């Protein structure tokens, strides 16, 4: 059984595309968006967002922030050069903590960056990267499809 999660806009991430050894063909050098997003629907962790406690656990790979990603999809500039978008969606309560903790928010952007280039095979830029006043690039965010061991426990079958 497929559920549907319908991700509620946050803010994105304007990277560049600097290779793409994927199944599918991708213009290198193309500018790349992430729309940081958020839904009740996605896991959490089951630890507690505490700096102290939580940042040794990510440096022993025993915390993360879970992140459902989309396929990409293709817009274009005011030039007609492609685009590529993704929809990175966390758990809503995850949204909060970023907005109180910079140290977090650094290190859940670098974690939706990582979620893009290993769902696609893509290598983005960490330099030539911005952070756009926007809530999201393009219109609607499209709905992310998971099966029912994706979704947070207490929102399963």
């Amino acid at each position: 059984s497929v559920s549907k999660i319908e991700p509620i806009a946050d803010f994105v991430i304007k990277t560049k595309l600097l290779s793409a050894n994927g199944p599918e063909k991708l213009q290198d050098g193309r500018k790349v968006f992430i729309n940081v997003c958020h839904s009740p629907l996605v896991p959490k962790p089951e630890v507690d967002f505490n700096a102290r406690i939580v940042f040794p656990l990510i440096i022993q790979n025993e915390w993360e922030i879970p992140i459902i990603t989309s396929c990409y999809r293709m817009d274009h500039d005011k030039k007609g050069q492609e685009c590529y978008v993704w929809d990175c969606c966390i758990n809503s309560d995850c949204s909060r903590w970023i907005c109180d903790d910079i140290q977090l928010r650094e290190i859940l952007v670098e974690w939706c960056l990582e979620s893009c280039e290993i769902r696609d095979s893509v290598v983005l830029c960490r330099d030539r990267i911005a952070f756009p006043k926007m809530k999201k690039k393009g219109a609607e965010l499209p709905a992310l499809e998971v099966l029912n061991d994706e979704l947070h426990q207490d929102y399963k079958a």
